[PDB]
């Protein structure tokens, strides 16, 4: 499934993503941009055996597990196939849990060289209106 900015946007809105922690909705919509180009079904092998699953990227090492990456931690709790749903819930959730436990939207590569430092709001802009 890939959605549309707005169509991300007031999902995201309503699974309680605006301002949680401290970032705005724009910075959202902005990561599932440049992570995935709002592709629910996005996946990515990383040389450490990991592999970055759904719409927000999730990484199989720390946090969903895979059943085939060494040295998993599987923080959210899930498996990583659950992030591969039309539904965004459970990479919502997880996204919570990822940047609640530390370094915040860091944990999003796109997000710390393409989003930070731009007017992220604009990334809202005429979702309601």
């Amino acid at each position: 499934k890939v959605f549309g900015r707005c169509e991300l946007a007031a999902a995201m809105k309503r699974h309680g993503l605006d301002n949680y922690r401290g970032y705005s909705l724009g910075n959202w919509v902005c990561a599932a941009k440049f992570e995935s180009n709002f592709n629910t079904q996005a996946t990515n092998r990383n040389t450490d055996g990991s592999t970055d699953y759904g719409i927000l990227q999730i990484n199989s090492r720390w946090w969903c597990n895979d059943g085939r990456t060494p040295g998993s931690r599987n923080l959210c709790n899930i498996p990583c196939s659950a992030l591969l749903s039309s539904d965004i819930t459970a990479s919502v959730n997880c996204a919570k849990k990822i940047v609640s436990d530390g370094n915040g939207m860091n944990a999003w590569v796109a997000w710390r060289n393409r989003c930070k430092g731009t007017d992220v709001q604009a990334w809202i802009r005429g979702c309601r209106l």
